[PDB]
């Protein structure tokens, strides 16, 4: 549905409290499956040597003559061995079909398991990837002092629960594999995950569960020696300037998810090899609720309040712009508000702007989330062979009001800017039109000057600006050195509020995270990536999907002779309004726009030649009302 | 210490705690049919008047049979000794030292909070100056 | 069970640290003290 | 990979390492003469002609001095089991991987003196700065 | 033996420093190759 | 042995009289950057 909505730490504390539920669903019966073996094991010893000995009596007894009160006493004791040796054989069976009904379940348990999992884990990719970036971007050579300081007491427990979380996850898709790819074999194959379960289980001196225990410790703080990891970890991310995406409450929070997810599935991975074994159910939902809170609650009291709201640009392109008249208008909707922003500079920059309505304390609702793309950035903030003279200003707003519509404008080289935010009530979340306030530099009079001085081009801001999830802004600037030619796109959101009132007091989360995929093109399966492709018909068999063929591992439409890709896409076409075909290929394509009837080509490339993956974008008009189009590669 | 006396006080005379099988209740019908039979073919084999090669291999399954046997009540034994003459002994040992652990650690209950108070005060108000007041040396052992 | 990692053995670590046995005789109830006594900590009590 | 299937080609079927008593030559005596006595003993019970409780008593030593027998041969088919059958094969397998570890090792014997050299040159000359390009995280498993 | 201090364990938790999979992707080989390509070290070879 | 390690281990009484004076007098207010370097790797050994 191309918008990642993540639905918080409390959204995951539940589905693994539902995981938990699932798990404690299926009955292992009385018997813990190490006591199974062990009388199984016992029994057959038994079973064997009762059987030699039948074997040996029924041998002796029926080769002599026995006379007749002998022979009749041996066959009492034969009979009455033979009912031990039965009754040893019917508990041995016993255990055996139990044995036979038991593995199945445990094996679609941890089915279910890993793939509940998976999708629990989903969520936490876009914050995983951004706590990655952050590292990356961070000034480590200097703040070593720091990094050593939280990295040195949660480190033992996070490299175990690290360890165990993916050797669980390994195992079990093993075995997933093995039984898709009978007790005997599946004990065969199950023997690893069991000992990993007897490992983690193992109800000992720094087990699983005291490495479980000391990482919520290190975090908190509970022991006067120790300092809160939590709170170092954030004195280390704040401090200096990480140029990423996100404040330094959206870094702070993805780190304290990061970590919070992690806790849940090491407890998700304790309770499934708890109940692998066939041990007691003990319910972790408590003491996993336990922990989660007063991690939750310290963010919320000792970091939160001091973190600051303020994002900036991710980095900076060195471009040489243009001149002239350039106006841009990010207007939003009535009841709508701009949540987000994001330039691209790949073949054309371009400019994303996410509005969106508002559901409550800031929420934004992803139902009604759309973007405005404008084209053609560059030539707004970078001059071309003059000097341009910035009139910027913080456009900040009385705190409940939230930027609706932002507009830029470029005359004779004078970039002024201007902003208006609207009343939002956050007790209803309902955008008051009416009430509003307009912030404008339109009537400045002191500028600052840049000249472009050939290729000395301007560092135009790039990459998402936007808070680390989707969120109203009230105060937007951008911000001139006049030293080094930067300019920066410095907002504040309004992510404080909504965490307070929605997850940090264990409510209902939904944060969007920035799409990285235009979310407003009308080309269904813009990417070829999900199977039965509905849009994407093919003439033949002459061209087909590469799996592998493509960009990473993106299957893309490979042509060879005859073969085309077409794609009805003229509903959605709308008449006399400008659009961006932007498509990465590979050899020498070519693409076309045909109408059905009348077949004529509105756009076509007809050539173009690259051994390598290179992306074209281009402009295109559509005029007298087409209504059926077709994109044909 | 006195804690420690009365753990002392505990005979458990060459006694290991080991693995109760939880097997007992076949184990100890399963001894009992053996037994019988053992019983039986020792009568028959006591009784004389049979062949002598007859009589040596019937003496022979019988010592096979006496070996499992054997082997059944040697583990319903050590069973029994777990589940009734080691088991109560040690729970009882646990309830009295559980018992005068909680009195002991009821005198530790003011200072316990007064700690968690001076605690709550130092995350709420400090700064990098803490970080020069705190050991790392010390919180494996503490934590263990 | 007795080995490197022993119970008793992060007893005596605890003890040691505590009283100061270290390489550079980090005293861990000295640190504790100098940090509890702090003024920026309003609680019931002296600093004995 | 080749050195693994190499591994996974030793037998071993359904037998574990176990720990070798080193008693084989005591053991093997009384063994021996353990079954002497039981086998004379079981001849006498076996030719008949002795009174009821008389026979059933031998009987009952009879079977009890098997137990012992038992027990002891039960011992020396162990320590045979380990000397004979598994020891050897151990060993061989042994013999092998090292043979084909020392062949593979021979490959990085230049790379470890050229690690050992540009170990050399660093801590003649750094300073403070080499501390700051340093990893602490990955000295415990490395050492172990 | 399989627990928490375990060969394997060791094994990879070797593995993800290297690669880089801490808390904040401090990669072992990262750190190495920055302190090996230093000028100072005057040995046979390329940094490569 | 107990004899003859006493006998050794009075020589170092002096050495780890003046270690500890060292310690004390060590200004760790501003030097805990270098002595959590040294003391980093060298502990788990050292207390073991």
């Amino acid at each position: 549905s191309f918008i990642d909505v993540f639905n918080g730490i409390y959204g995951f504390a539940t589905g693994i409290q539902d995981i938990f539920n699932m798990i404690f669903g299926t009955d292992t019966g009385d018997l813990t499956l190490e006591e199974v073996l062990k009388n199984q094991e016992l029994l057959y010893d038994i079973s064997g040597k009762l059987e030699g000995i039948s074997g040996d009596l029924s041998e002796i007894i029926a080769q002599g003559n026995l006379n007749t009160e002998l022979a009749k006493e041996l066959l009492k004791i034969a009979n009455e061995q033979n009912n031990v040796l039965t009754d040893v054989n019917n508990k041995l069976n016993a255990i055996n079909s139990m044995l036979h009904i038991y593995l199945p379940k445990i094996t679609n348990m941890l089915s279910d398991v890993m793939k509940q999992n998976y999708a629990l884990s989903l969520q936490i990719e876009y914050l995983s990837k951004q706590l990655q970036e952050i590292s990356d971007k961070l000034d480590v050579i200097n703040l070593n002092v720091l990094i050593n300081c939280t990295c040195t007491e949660i480190t033992p427990a996070y490299q175990r629960i690290k360890y165990v979380n993916e050797k669980f996850d390994e195992l079990t898709l093993a075995t997933e594999k093995t039984l898709r790819a009978i007790a005997n074999d599946t004990l065969e194959n199950l023997t690893e995950l069991t000992e990993l379960a007897k490992s983690v289980t193992k109800n000992d001196m720094d087990s699983f569960e005291f490495y479980l225990h000391t990482f919520h410790d290190v975090l908190i703080g509970n022991n006067l020696f120790g300092r809160s990891a939590l709170k170092t970890a954030a004195e280390l991310i704040t401090k200096d300037e990480i140029k990423t995406s996100g404040s330094e409450i959206g870094k702070v929070y993805s780190f304290l998810i990061v970590l919070t997810c992690l806790q849940a599935k090491a407890f998700l991975t304790l309770t499934a090899c708890r109940k692998l074994l066939g041990l007691s159910d003990i319910d972790y939902t408590n003491i996993l609720n336990q922990h989660l809170n007063d991690e939750k609650n310290v963010f919320r009291d000792n970091i939160l309040p001091t973190l600051s709201n303020k994002f900036s640009n991710p980095n900076y392109v060195k471009t040489i712009g243009s001149d002239n008249y350039a106006k841009v208008i990010l207007e939003a909707e009535p009841g709508y508000a701009l949540v987000g922003f994001e330039i691209i500079n790949d073949r054309i920059p371009v400019l994303k702007a996410y509005k969106a309505k508002l559901k409550q304390n800031y929420q934004v609702d992803h139902q009604s989330l759309s973007e405005i793309v404008y084209l053609d950035i560059d030539k707004l903030f970078c001059p071309k062979n003059s000097e341009q003279k910035y009139y910027t200003k913080s456009l900040t707003f009385p705190d409940g009001y939230v930027i609706t519509k932002i507009t830029f404008e470029k005359k004779l080289n004078n970039l002024r800017y201007e902003a208006t935010a609207n009343f939002y009530d956050p007790s209803t979340g309902d955008i008051d039109l009416n009430e509003k306030q307009v912030e404008s530099t339109f009537l400045q009079a002191d500028y600052i000057s840049i000249n472009v001085s050939d290729d000395d081009g301007v560092y135009m801001p790039l990459g998402v600006i936007s808070e680390t999830f989707l969120s109203p802004i009230n105060s937007f600037e951008l911000e001139v050195d006049e030293k080094s030619k930067i300019l920066t796109l410095t907002c504040k959101s309004y992510l404080r509020e909504y965490l307070l009132e929605s997850d940090l007091i264990n409510k209902e989360t939904s944060l969007i995270a920035p799409p990285n995929v235009f979310i407003s093109n009308i080309v269904e399966n813009w990417n070829i990536e999900a199977d039965n492709l509905e849009p994407w018909v093919a003439n033949n068999k002459n061209a087909y999907v590469d799996s592998t063929g493509g960009i990473e591992g993106s299957k893309a439409l490979f042509t060879q002779g005859d073969g085309e890709f077409s794609q009805f896409i003229g509903d959605k076409l709308k008449p006399n309004t400008d659009y961006i075909i932007q498509y990465t290929v590979k050899g020498k394509p070519a693409i076309y726009l045909k109408n059905k009837n009348t077949g004529y080509t509105m756009y076509e490339d007809t050539n173009g030649s690259s051994e390598e993956f290179q992306t074209i974008a281009v402009n295109y008009t559509s005029e007298t009302d087409p209504s059926q189009t077709h994109l044909v590669f």
